[PDB]
């Protein structure tokens, strides 16, 4: 699952996801996180 | 080399090659083009 801080990096985390790169790439460019389990830690909520 | 629209797109493809991201996604993610060349074309000129 994919887990953001905030709504800029939900925004650039999605954009990159439709380009067609891989979770963990996104979430480099983004600062968001990817976690394994299913429930985003607090401070990664979007 | 990389070929930009404009200076935003210029911005972000920069900062997304910082991060190790391959170049044909800092390409999508941006709107900037990777060419062979050593012109850059006249509509992609950043």
């Amino acid at each position: 699952k994919s887990c953001c801080p905030n709504t800029t990096g939900r925004n650039i985390y999605n954009a990159c996801r439709l380009t067609g790169a891989p979770r963990p790439t996104c979430a480099k460019l983004s600062g968001c996180k990817i976690i394994s389990g299913s429930t985003c830690p607090s401070d990664y909520p979007k």
